[PDB]
This record gives structure tokens, sequence and C-alpha cells, in this order.
């Protein structure tokens, strides 16, 4: 396919989003690579508006699937890759278990020879006093699997899955996920079979870094064929 030869190597990545919270609005701006021969991605995020108004790893998942690895003979399945350079649409919905929701909706593309991912969120119906808003959620992250479908009526995909976000307190929350890729260019894509992205992700600080951040260390292979 087109994409496909655009990954062969490491390619930086550039982070941009805006987003609006119940009111509360911020900027986040991240930089660093990916290496999707690995499925491998390295990245920091830092919050230009100052502090962010609600919790890092609930921003994790907005925050480049093109960068998963893979396996040689599951290439043809792989939709992300095959719409380089002119890049998708990616547009969600999640809905935070008795809680708010967020809206997204971002362009992922090539600009030269970097990766961009220029998102635009907005969040509602946050409860002032809930695990998003309060703070309660511990700064780590879990294993997922992400669900693929080809939709052929929009010449993309529909994407599902569910995030589990550890609650200080031991219990956990819920974060349901709604996804759609449409294609930017007129050009040929590849419509997958359904399969499963298998996620992993770690996640630390800058020790000499004042402002407010995230670094994200994150694998992400293809299976289920």
């Amino acid at each position: 396919s087109k994409g496909e030869e655009l990954f062969t190597g490491v390619v930086p990545i550039l982070v941009e989003l805006d987003g609006d919270v119940n009111g509360h609005k911020f900027s986040v701006s991240g930089e660093g690579e990916g290496d999707a021969t690995y499925g491998k991605l390295t990245l920091k995020f830092i919050c230009t508006t100052g502090k962010l108004p609600v919790p890092w790893p609930t921003l994790v998942t907005t925050f480049v699937q093109c960068f998963s690895r893979y396996p040689d003979h599951m290439k043809r399945h792989d939709f992300f890759k095959s719409a380089m350079p002119e890049g998708y649409v990616q547009e969600r919905t999640i809905f935070f278990k008795d809680d708010g929701n967020y809206k997204t909706r971002a362009e992922v593309k090539f600009e030269g020879d970097t990766l961009v991912n220029r998102i635009e969120l907005k969040g509602i119906d946050f409860k002032e006093d809930g695990n998003i808003l309060g703070h309660k959620l511990e700064y780590n992250y879990n294993s997922h699997n992400v669900y693929i479908m080809a939709d052929k009526q929009k010449n993309g995909i529909k994407v599902n899955f569910k995030i589990r976000h550890n609650i200080e307190d031991g219990s956990v929350q819920l974060a349901d996920h709604y996804q759609q890729n449409t294609p930017i260019g007129d050009g040929p894509v590849l419509l997958p079979d359904n399969h499963y992205l298998s996620t992993q992700s770690a996640l630390s600080k800058d020790p000499n870094e004042k402002r407010d951040h995230m670094v994200l260390l994150e694998f992400v292979t293809a299976a289920g064929i």
C-alpha cells in the first residue's frame, strides 16, 4: 500500500490538543517519535495553558494508530497506514461510567516528514466531585484490546473498546470508547477484516520538568488473524 513505506523507520510525532471540559479550557503540546517496526511510541506531553484540569490518564487514548505493529501476514488489514500520507479523521465519543463524556475530533496526517495529530476535545456533564474532576485516578495505565471492524459505507473503520482506569481507592473507572475513522484523501485504502490491537503503556514523569506534563511509552501490536 501507500503509507506502508512511510513507516519503515523512526518517524517524529507532533501532538496538538485544544480542550474544554465543563468550561475549563486548556491546551496540550506533545512531541516524540514512533517506530512501527516495533509498534513502539515514545512521547512527552506538556500542558501549555498551565495545570491540566483533568487527569493525564484520561487523555492517553486521545493523544496515532498508524504506529501499530502489523505482522507480515496481517499487512493487508492495516487501514491506518493505507490512509497515509493524506491521513484520516478520527472521531470519538468516550463515556465515563457514572460521569461525563468526551467528544473528540482529530486529523492525523503527515506535514512534511512529521506525523501530526491535531485534536479538538469537548467534555460535558462531568461531576464536580467525580473521579475525573476530583482527580481520584492513579497515575498509571492498563493493557487493553481494541476491536476493529470495517465500515464499507463510509470507507472507514469502526472501533470499539473499554478502558479501565484505576482509582486511588483500589476501585475502577470505566471508559467506553466509540470510534470512527475516515480517510481524508480520495485514494484507495485498505478495509480490514475484524481484528484487534493489543496495547500496553507506561506513564512516567521528567524529574527536571516543572511544567505539568506526562511522559509516555507504549507498545501496540495487531492480532486476531
